[PDB]
């Protein structure tokens, strides 16, 4: 068919989404078994100046806490705090919790998001982990702890808890064990990402992606090899291709090795000149191999 951004289904997922409410704060959570994990920041009294989490934490009164999912109220426990998260034990136990696993997302793994406001799904959508630690998301007031996920070997992949919002209209999240990707804080000082680098490993993809489908005209026989690739690439704002094996794409529509892609690169980084790839009018990093596999030969 074609390639087309998308996400994988998120009916296992939006069972496991509550309203999380402590005094006047409301945002998501996710109740996995007994648990609903949260951004601690939602005990905070003031999200105005710097917040002392010791102190936050040894004022809390749990009875102010109020966790609903769908019409249901959950009756806590118990409470924790780990990294930038809360564990909030409750009694009630999740029948529909999923089959699923934890895991800390690495520059440029894809996921996705599921958009939460009031413990309910609004929208769906997959996005990179970019190499700056941040997501290009969408969200507004509330959305705060919407979960980020995969679907891998029958089981649900737990990757992603939406925390905040940079100057920038950058996004960041923590990973459920409580580490802020990136080191960034839970705080509501003015933080500044690293730059953003185009993942190159997925613009390859994007081509080969291309070239499976009917698009050449780009597509020189000039080669560029990795390593004058990489000084190039290290000052155009680019990641260093380091990991040239992960194509069997090379031979499928064999012709085309690693390195005239790479080189087709170089020439498509500064304009497409009005012609378009696959329906885009720039180089595009949002398919990774696996993403571009996936949707080409149904892989999975």
């Amino acid at each position: 068919a074609g390639l087309r951004k998308m996400a994988q289904p998120s009916g296992f997922v939006e069972k496991c989404v509550v309203r999380v409410c402590y005094g006047n704060t409301v945002l998501n959570g996710l109740w996995l078994g007994d648990i609903v994990y949260c951004p601690r920041h939602v005990i905070a009294s003031n999200t105005t100046s710097a917040i002392d989490y010791d102190h936050e934490y040894s004022i809390m009164r749990l009875h102010n806490f109020s966790i609903i999912s769908g019409t249901a109220f959950l009756g806590v426990v118990g409470a924790t705090m780990h990294g930038v998260t809360l564990k909030i034990k409750v009694s009630q136990t999740n029948m529909h919790t999923p089959r699923h696993s934890f895991r800390t997302l690495k520059s440029g793994e894809g996921f996705n998001i599921l958009a939460c406001y009031d413990g309910c799904a609004q929208g769906v959508f997959g996005v990179n982990m970019r190499t700056n630690w941040t997501i290009r998301g969408s969200f507004i007031n509330g959305a705060c702890g919407s979960p980020g996920y995969n679907l891998k070997n029958g089981e649900v992949e737990f990757v992603y808890m939406h925390q905040i919002e940079l100057g920038s209209g950058s996004h960041v999240g923590s990973s459920f064990d409580g580490v802020m990707y990136g080191g960034f804080e839970d705080q509501p000082n003015l933080q500044v990402e690293s730059a953003n680098q185009m993942l190159t490993v997925n613009v390859v993809a994007f081509l080969y992606a291309a070239i499976l489908n009917g698009c050449t005209w780009w597509l020189k026989g000039e080669k560029l090899f990795v390593e004058h690739y990489n000084e190039w690439a290290q000052a155009n704002g680019f990641t260093a291709m380091n990991g040239e094996d992960a194509f069997s794409i090379l031979a499928a529509k064999t012709g085309v090795c690693v390195e005239r892609l790479l080189h087709a690169i170089q020439v498509l980084n500064n304009g497409f000149g009005g012609k378009q790839i696959l329906g885009y009018s720039s180089l595009n990093d949002e398919f990774s191999i696996n993403e571009v596999v996936k949707q080409m030969f149904g892989v999975n």
